[PDB]
C-alpha cells in the first residue's frame, strides 16, 4: 500500500533520519519542486505537430527535477547521503537553449504578456511556479546549509520557460502581445 | 450583489462571527482547498470516451472537499457551528480506489516522472496542490484546534491522486516514464 | 542575454534602488500577481467559437495585472517612482460586467462547486489564484505601505472571475452543479 498512515498526524520524513512537520520550509521547498515537475508534466501532454521539437527536453527538465528535490530534502549535515546535483552541466545546458530560442524568435525590448498559444501559455504557468519554488528555496537557504547548485539551476530555468514559451508561440506563428 | 467591498481593507469572515487578516493561515488553509477542488473542477473537465470512468469520483472528491473547507474554516470553539466532516467513510472509500488501482496498472518500485496523457498529468497536478493545501493545514493545525479529520482524508487524497493518475495513463494505454 | 546570474545567491531587484531575497513578502506579492498573469493567459488560450465574447476582456485584465504588479513591487517612500494604478476606473469596469453576468446566468443561493466546461474550469482556477495572490498582498501590506488601490481591484477581480465562470458556462449551455 502506498498509504503507509504515517503522515497522518502531520510529520513526515525526509532524506535520512529526520522527520519534519509538513509545512517545515524544506518540506515547502521540494513540495514546491514536485508541484512544478507535476506541471511540466502537463505542459509536455500538450506538445502538438508544431511543437513536438520541445517534448524531449521537457523531460529532461523533469529527470532534473527529480535530482533537484532529492538535493532539496537532504540535510547537508546527513553523512549517509550526499549531494548528488551539480549545476554547471545542466545550466549550460539550459543557457544554449536560452540563446537559440532568444536568437530565433522576433526581438522585443517591451515586456510581453504571459500567453498565446496554449503550450506557450503552458510554458508561462511554468515560467511562475518556477519561481514560486524558487521562492520557496530562498526561505529554505536562509534558514539551513542547501545544495546551493539547485538555486542556481532553479533560477537559469525561469529564464529557459519564458525563451521557451516564446519559442513554442514562434512554433506556430503566434504572435506575442506587448504590455500597453 | 456577490461584491460587498467588506474585504476591500484585508480582513474577512470565517464561519461564525470572528473575522480575520485575508492572509491568517486559516484563511490560507481553507483558501487552498478551494483551489484544489477548482483545480479538481478543471481535471473533470478533461475527461474523454477512455476515462469517463473517473468522472463520478471526482465529482464526489469535489463535495467532500467543501465539507473539509467548512470545517476549516469553523473555529473549534465556535458554540453555533460543529465540525461535519467525519473522515471513516470518505477515506475509505479512497483507500478502495487507491487499492484497485494500484493493483490494476503495471508494477513499479522506481518513481514515476508526473505526466503521461492530459488527464493523468492533471491528475499529478491534483496531487502536488493537495500536498500544498496539506502543509496550510499543518501550519493552522500548529496555531490553532482543527479537525483532525480533515488532515488524514486529505493526506490519503494526495495518494489517491497519485494512484488514479497512473490508472488514467493505463485507461488510454500510455506508458509511464520512469526516473533514470 | 535574459539570464544575468545576478540573482543566483537569491537576491533580486525591485523597483528603484532597493535589493531583496527573493522569499521576501513584496516579491511573493508581485509573483503571486505574475502566476495569476500567466494562468489568465493559459486560460484565454481556451477560448473556443462559443465563448469568444470574454477574450478581449481577459486580454485587458493582463494589462491591469502588469500594472498591479508594477506598483506592489514599488516602495512608497520610492523617491524616483510613483504608483500608477488607479482602482476606480478598472474597478468600476469588473463590477458592470460582473452585474451583467450574475443577471443573466440562471440563479443560485446555493455554492457551486468550481467546474464544467474547461473555459470556466480555468476561469475558477483563476478565481482561486487571484485570491492566493490576494492573501500574498495582505501579507505585504501588513509590513509595508501599499498602493491599497491593487488590493481592491485584486478583491474584485476574484468576483469578476466568479461571475465569468458561471458565464462561460452558461455561453455552452453548461450547468452549474451545486453543492449538496
Ligand atoms: C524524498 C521522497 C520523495 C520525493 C522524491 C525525491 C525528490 N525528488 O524530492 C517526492 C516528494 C517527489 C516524493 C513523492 C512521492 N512519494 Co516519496 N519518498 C521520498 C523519501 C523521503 C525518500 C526516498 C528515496 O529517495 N530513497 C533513497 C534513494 C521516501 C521515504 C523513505 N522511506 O525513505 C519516500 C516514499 C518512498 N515515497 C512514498 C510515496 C507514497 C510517494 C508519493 C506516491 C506520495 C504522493 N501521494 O504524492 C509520491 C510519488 C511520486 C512519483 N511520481 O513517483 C512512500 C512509498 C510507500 C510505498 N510503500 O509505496 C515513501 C516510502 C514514504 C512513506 N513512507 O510514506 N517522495
Ligand atoms: C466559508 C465561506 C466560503 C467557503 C465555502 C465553505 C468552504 N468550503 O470553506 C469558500 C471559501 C469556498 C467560499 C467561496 C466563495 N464565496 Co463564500 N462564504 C463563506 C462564509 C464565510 C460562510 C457561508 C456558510 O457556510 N454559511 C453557513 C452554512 C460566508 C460569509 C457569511 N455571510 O457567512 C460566505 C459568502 C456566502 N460567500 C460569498 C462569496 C461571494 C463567495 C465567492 C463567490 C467568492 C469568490 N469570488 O470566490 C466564492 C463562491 C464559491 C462557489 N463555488 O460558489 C459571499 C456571498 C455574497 C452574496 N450576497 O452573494 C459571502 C456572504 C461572504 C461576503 N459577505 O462577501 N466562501
Ligand atoms: C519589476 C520587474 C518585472 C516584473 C514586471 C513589472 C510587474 N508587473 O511587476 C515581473 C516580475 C512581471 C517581471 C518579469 C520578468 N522580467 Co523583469 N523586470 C522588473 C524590473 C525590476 C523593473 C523593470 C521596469 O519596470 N522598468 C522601469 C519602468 C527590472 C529590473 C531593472 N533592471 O529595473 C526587470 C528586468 C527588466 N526583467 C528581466 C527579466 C529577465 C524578466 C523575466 C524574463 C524573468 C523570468 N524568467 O520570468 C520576466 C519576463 C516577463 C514578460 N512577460 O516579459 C531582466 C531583463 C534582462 C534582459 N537584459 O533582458 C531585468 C533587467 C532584471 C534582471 N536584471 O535580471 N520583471
Ligand atoms: N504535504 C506534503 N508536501 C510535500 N512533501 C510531502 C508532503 N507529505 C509528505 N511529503 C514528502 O513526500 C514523501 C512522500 O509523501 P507521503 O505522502 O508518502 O508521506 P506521508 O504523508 O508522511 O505518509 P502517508 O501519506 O503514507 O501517511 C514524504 O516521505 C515526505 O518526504
Ligand atoms: N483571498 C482570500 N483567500 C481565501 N479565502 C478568502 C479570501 N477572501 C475571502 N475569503 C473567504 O471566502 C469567503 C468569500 O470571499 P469574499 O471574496 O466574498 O469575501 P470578502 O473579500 O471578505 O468580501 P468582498 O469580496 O465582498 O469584499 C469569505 O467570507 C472568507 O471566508
Ligand atoms: N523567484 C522570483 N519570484 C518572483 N519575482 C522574482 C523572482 N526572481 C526575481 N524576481 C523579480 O522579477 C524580476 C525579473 O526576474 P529575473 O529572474 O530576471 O531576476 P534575477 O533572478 O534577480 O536575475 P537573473 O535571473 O538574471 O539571475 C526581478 O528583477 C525581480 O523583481
Ligand atoms: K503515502
Ligand atoms: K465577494
Ligand atoms: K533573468
Ligand atoms: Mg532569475
Ligand atoms: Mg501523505
Ligand atoms: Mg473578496
Amino acid at each position: 500500500k502506498i498509504y503507509t498512515k504515517n503522515g497522518d498526524k502531520g510529520q513526515t520524513r525526509i532524506i535520512g533520519k529526520q522527520i519534519l512537520y509538513k509545512n517545515d520550509p524544506r518540506v515547502a521547498a521540494y513540495g514546491e519542486v514536485d508541484e512544478l515537475n507535476s506541471w511540466v508534466g502537463y505542459t509536455k501532454s500538450l506538445i502538438n505537430s508544431h511543437t513536438q521539437v520541445l517534448s524531449n527536453e521537457l523531460e529532461e527538465i523533469q529527470q532534473l527535477l527529480f535530482d533537484c528535490g532529492h538535493d532539496l530534502a537532504t540535510p547537508a549535515d546527513d553523512e549517509r547521503h550526499s549531494f548528488k546535483f551539480k549545476q554547471e552541466q545542466p545550466t549550460v545546458w539550459l543557457e544554449e537553449k536560452i540563446d537559440n530560442y532568444t536568437q530565433v524568435v522576433p526581438a522585443v525590448k517591451k515586456f510581453i504578456l504571459p500567453g498565446g498559444t496554449q503550450l506557450a501559455s503552458a510554458l508561462h504557468v511554468a515560467r511562475t511556479i518556477t519561481r514560486r519554488a524558487e521562492r520557496q528555496i530562498v526561505q529554505l537557504m536562509r534558514e539551513e546549509q542547501i545544495n546551493q547548485d539547485v538555486l542556481i539551476f532553479i533560477n537559469r530555468l525561469s529564464d529557459y520557460f519564458f525563451a521557451a514559451a516564446r519559442y513554442a508561440n514562434y512554433l506556430e506563428q503566434q504572435p506575442d502581445m506587448l504590455y500597453r
